[PDB]
C-alpha cells in the first residue's frame, strides 16, 4: 500500500497505520452497548489559519484526533467512518481554479483516495448529501476535555448537521482509549522520531561551546531534525536552559526565549524533540557546558541517573505509575542526603513531601501524536492531591503498548526552597550551609521515551547518559 | 535608553523606536477633527495559544499593531496611550506563583517599565480601575478590515469596558497610515532583516545540489537566520520551488510542502525571508539547480532582471504604482517576443492584457511588520479591475518612507496559457512551436526590498542578481 515519505533517509509510514486505527476504533465502539447499529463517526480536520487579522499564513499542522484516524495533511477536510462496516470516506475541499496558480496542482478525488487508501472520497460541500444517502441512525462526534490543557475539544459541524441525530458523549472516551495503546506501526514511527532526535541531541552536545547563545543550539537541533529527519515541526517549543535557567521547567517560550549566553561552569538542560508526520518525540539531555562535570554537578546528575534507571528497571505491566513517582522521590532524597544537602530520616522526609521541593512535576506522561498525549485521566482515575503527584499527567497502572516519558529531575528552585525552609516540618532536613552552595545551580533532568512491553519496557531513546559517556561525546571531534 | 538584542552580532533595536511610533500616532490623532480632548488609545496584545484542544503551546508572536506601538514580546498584555500627553501605560499579566517553577522569573512591574521605556506599568486586571481614575472622554479602539486577508481586526475588550464611551472607527485608518511610513529607526531594522536574509540566500545558493529535497534548503535558510541573525521566526512560510513548482506562486504550504527532489536542469525559485523582532524581510532568488544557466533559462531570467532594474530605476516619489506594474508587463512582453515565444505587435499584446498570463500577480506590496503590510488601499484608493493589476496589494502613489517589494516574475502556467490559446484576442500572439519548449519550465521571480526616498529608492536587498554573479555564488564564490 501507499506510504508517507519525505525521501532521502526519512521513514516510510504506511497509510495502513491509520486504517488499523480506524478498524480498532470501530471494534471498540461496536462493543459499547450504547452504540446503535448504523452509527457514523464524523470528524472535522483542521483548517488553515493566519496570524491575527493579517494575510500571513500559519504553517498548517493537522488536528491530532483527525490525524490519528486518517493521517491527512491537507487543511479543510472532514472524515467519516461507518462503525458497522468500518468504511471510510474522506471529504476534501473543492478548490477554485486560481489555486492552480497560487498554491499548486488541483488533485482529483481519485488521487486522494489512492493517497490515503480510504474507501471513498467526496467534496466537503457534499457532506450533508452523502451522509443523508447513507441513512445513519446517529452521528458520533468528538467532544471532551483534555486533562492537561483543560480545553474542550470542539465537535465537528457542517451545514445541515442539525437535521441529523448527533451524539457527542460516546466517542471521545473511546478514541482516547485507542490512542493510549500504540500499534506496532505507530511504535515504528516513535522509534524513528526518537532516533532522529537522539542523533540531534548528540550533535548539539558536540557543538556546544562556552559563549554561545542557548538559541544557537535550538536552531541546530531543529535544523538537524528537519534536514536529516524530515521533521518540519518540533513536538513542543525547544527548552534550552543554561545555568540557572535549567531550574525553569518549560524555559524557552516567548517570555524567556533561550536568549542567555552559556557560561563556563554552567549546567545545560536541553529538552527538545522533533515531530515527524505528527508523531512526537520528547527527550532531555543534561550536561556541563564546558564538557567536564564538577564534583557537585556529578553528584546531582548521578542522583537523577539513579532514579531514571531504577524507574525503568521497575516498570512493567501492573505497576502503578504514582508508585514510580514516589520511588524517584525517595531516591532523590537518599542521594541529596548522601551529598550533605539533607540530613535525617528519609522515611520522615517522604512523609513531609520533601521530594516535591526538588521535583515539582510529574515523573512522566503518555506520549504519542501529542507530546502530552491523551488518556491520562479517564473516568475512574483520580488525580492525587499531594505535592509533586498532583502534577502527574496520569495515575494509571501500566499496560503493554503504553508509551511514556521517564523524566525525573532535581532542581534548585528558590521559592520552593524558601517555602521549605520556612516550614518546621521540612526545614529540619535541610542543611542551609550546604544548600547555599547550590542556589543558582539550576537543575538536571534525564528524560527517556519508553514503551511498556509484556515483561517490562523498550527504551526508544539513545543518547549518552553516564558521566563518562557524556564527557566522551562532548570531546568528540568529528 | 534600553534596546532589544539577542547578543552576538544581532541588531540592537532601541525601544525609542516604539516611543516614536506612539508620539507620531498621537500627533496624527490630535489633527483629526473627530478626536476630542481626553481620548485614550486602547490596544490589546496577543494571547498565548495552543494547538487545538491540546496542551501543546504555540510559540507566541506579538500582534502587529500592538508591536508597532509597544514592541512587547510577552503574551497577555494591553497598552494604552493618552492622546493629549502621549503618556503610555503597559498592562502586564498578574502571574501565579507557579509561573516561577514552570515558565521563569516573575518580573516586577518596574522591570517592565525599565525594559520597554513606557511611562507606567500596571496589572491587566486593574485596567478598568486605572482608566476610570483617568476620566477619559472616549476610548479609541482598533477595528478595521485588512485589504489582503479580508479579515476584520478585532478591537480591545476588557471587563467593564461597557462602562466607557468607546469609538472603534477613528483609530484603524490613522495607525495604518502611520505604519505605511517608516521611521529611520524602523529602516535600520529592515536593513538588518534584509542583510541576514540576503546572507542566508547566498548560503543556500552555495549549498544547493542536484538530488537534494527542496526542504533541505528551507531548513538551512531558517537555521542561518536564527543562529546567525537571531531570527526565531520567518516572515512567511518558505517557498522552495524547484522545476515545475517554481510556477506555483506560494508553493511550500502544508498541501505542497517543499518535498520535491531537485533535478538536473531545473530552475529554482526560492522565496524566503527571516523576521527579526516582528520586522519582515521578503526576498526571492531564482537560479539553475546545477549552477549553470541554459540559453533558455538565461533568456527568461534576464527578462525578469530587465523589468526589475527598469522598475527600480523609475521608482521615485509621485510615481503611480500601477504604472510600474504596467512597465513590467510591457518589458516582459518585449523580452518574451525577443525570445521567440511571442510574435506580433507588443502594443497589441498590452491591450489584450497578455502580460497577466505570464505574471498573474501584483508587481509588489508594502512591507514592514507584516510581509504584506497594511495601508495599500485606504479610503479613496481603488482596485483596478484588470488581469494582473487587480492582484496589486496597493494602487497608491509612491512617497518617501514607504517600503515596497519589487517582485516581477515570468511563469509558464498551463491553465493560463491554455486559456490564452483558446482566446482569439490573445491566441495569435503565442508561438506554440517555441512555447512548447517552456511547458514545465516553472518560472522566475526576482524580488528586492526597497525604500522610497526623496531622490528615488534605497535598495535593502543584497544578493547576486546577474547570470555571472549567480553562477559565481553557486560555485562558492557582485554589485547591486
Ligand atoms: C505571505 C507570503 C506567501 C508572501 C510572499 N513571500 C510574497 O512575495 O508576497
Ligand atoms: C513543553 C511541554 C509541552 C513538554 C515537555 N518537553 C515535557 O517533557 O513535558
Ligand atoms: O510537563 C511535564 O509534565 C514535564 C515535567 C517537567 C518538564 N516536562
Ligand atoms: O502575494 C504577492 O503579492 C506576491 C506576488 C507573487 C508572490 N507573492
Ligand atoms: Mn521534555
Ligand atoms: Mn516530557
Ligand atoms: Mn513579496
Ligand atoms: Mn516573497
Amino acid at each position: 500500500g501507499p506510504s508517507f515519505w519525505l525521501g532521502n533517509e526519512t521513514l516510510k509510514v504506511p497509510l495502513a497505520l491509520f486504517a488499523l486505527n480506524r478498524q480498532r476504533l470501530c471494534e471498540r465502539l461496536r462493543k459499547n452497548p450504547a452504540v446503535q447499529a448504523g452509527s457514523i463517526v464524523v470528524l472535522q480536520g483542521g483548517e488553515e489559519t493566519q496570524r491575527y487579522c493579517t494575510d500571513t499564513g500559519v504553517l498548517f499542522r493537522q488536528e491530532s484526533f483527525f490525524h490519528w484516524a486518517f493521517g491527512v495533511t491537507e487543511p479543510g477536510c472532514y472524515g467519516v467512518i461507518d462503525v458497522d462496516t468500518g468504511k471510510s470516506t474522506l471529504f476534501v475541499p473543492r478548490l477554485p481554479a486560481s489555486h492552480a496558480t497560487w498554491m499548486g496542482k488541483i488533485h482529483s478525488k481519485e488521487h486522494f483516495k489512492e493517497k490515503y487508501a480510504v474507501d471513498d472520497v467526496q467534496y466537503v460541500d457534499e457532506i450533508a448529501s452523502v451522509l443523508t444517502s447513507q441513512k445513519p441512525s446517529v452521528l458520533l462526534t468528538l467532544r471532551g476535555v483534555n486533562t492537561d490543557s483543560g480545553s474542550v475539544c470542539r465537535e465537528a459541524s457542517f451545514d445541515g448537521i442539525s437535521k441529523f441525530e448527533v451524539n457527542n458523549t460516546i466517542l471521545h472516551p473511546e478514541i482516547v482509549e485507542c490512542q493510549v495503546f500504540k500499534t506496532d506501526m505507530e511504535l515504528e514511527v516513535l522509534r524513528y522520531t526518537n532516533k532522529i532526535s537522539s542523533e540531534a541531541h548528540r550533535e548539539v552536545m558536540k557543538a556546544v561551546k562556552v559563549g554561545m547563545k542557548e538559541y544557537e543550539l535550538e536552531s541546530l537541533f531543529e535544523h538537524y531534525c528537519y534536514s536529516r529527519g524530515g521533521m518540519r515541526h518540533s513536538s513542543y517549543t525547544c527548552i534550552c536552559g543554561s545555568g540557572e535557567n535549567s531550574a525553569v521547567l518549560h524555559y524557552g517560550h516567548a517570555g524567556a526565549p533561550n536568549d542567555r549566553t552559556i557560561q563556563n561552569g554552567d549546567m545545560c538542560l536541553f529538552d527538545m524533540g522533533g515531530e515527524y508526520y505528527c508523531f512526537a518525540s520528547d527527550i532531555t539531555c543534561s550536561f556541563p557546558a564546558n564538557g567536564k562535570f564538577t564534583a557537585d554537578q556529578k553528584a546531582v546528575y548521578e542522583a537523577v541517573l539513579r532514579s531514571s534507571r531504577a524507574v525503568m528497571g521497575a516498570m512493567k505491566p501492573g505497576v502503578w505509575w504514582p508508585d514510580m513517582h514516589r520511588l524517584a522521590d525517595r531516591i532523590h532524597l537518599e542521594e541529596l542526603a548522601h551529598m550533605g544537602i539533607l540530613s535525617g530520616s528519609v522515611d520522615a522526609m517522604v512523609q513531609a513531601h520533601l521530594g516535591a521541593v526538588f521535583m515539582p512535576h510529574g515523573l512522566g506522561h503518555f506520549l504519542g501524536i501529542d507530546v502530552h498525549d491523551v488518556g491520562g485521566y479517564p473516568e475512574g482515575v483520580e488525580r492525587i492531591d499531594e505535592p509533586g503527584l498532583r502534577s502527574l499527567r496520569t495515575a494509571r497502572h501500566l499496560q503493554p503498548g503504553m508509551v511514556l516519558t521517564v523524566e525525573p529531575g532535581i532542581y534548585f528552585i528558590d521559592h520552593l526552597l524558601d517555602e521549605a525552609l520556612a516550614d518546621p516540618a521540612r526545614a529540619s532536613f535541610l542543611n542551609r550551609e550546604v544548600l547555599q552552595r547550590f542556589r543558582g545551580f539550576g537543575g538536571v533532568r534525564i528524560e527517556e521515551d519508553v514503551v511498556v512491553t509484556d515483561s517490562g519496557i523498550e527504551l526508544l531513546t539513545c543518547v549518552p547518559r553516564t558521566v563518562e559517556e557524556i564527557e566522551a561525546c562532548m570531546a568528540g571531534c568529528d
